[PDB]
């Protein structure tokens, strides 16, 4: 074909930052 040639951190703190429903199943950015 062609070829061509040339964060933010936080805590485990129950009411600051608390885990949400589902965490495992939805984990990461929009967890908690």
């Amino acid at each position: 074909k062609m070829v061509v040639t040339l964060v933010v951190t936080t805590i485990l703190e129950s009411p600051y930052v608390m885990m949400k429903k589902n965490h495992e199943m939805l984990e990461g950015n929009e967890r908690y």
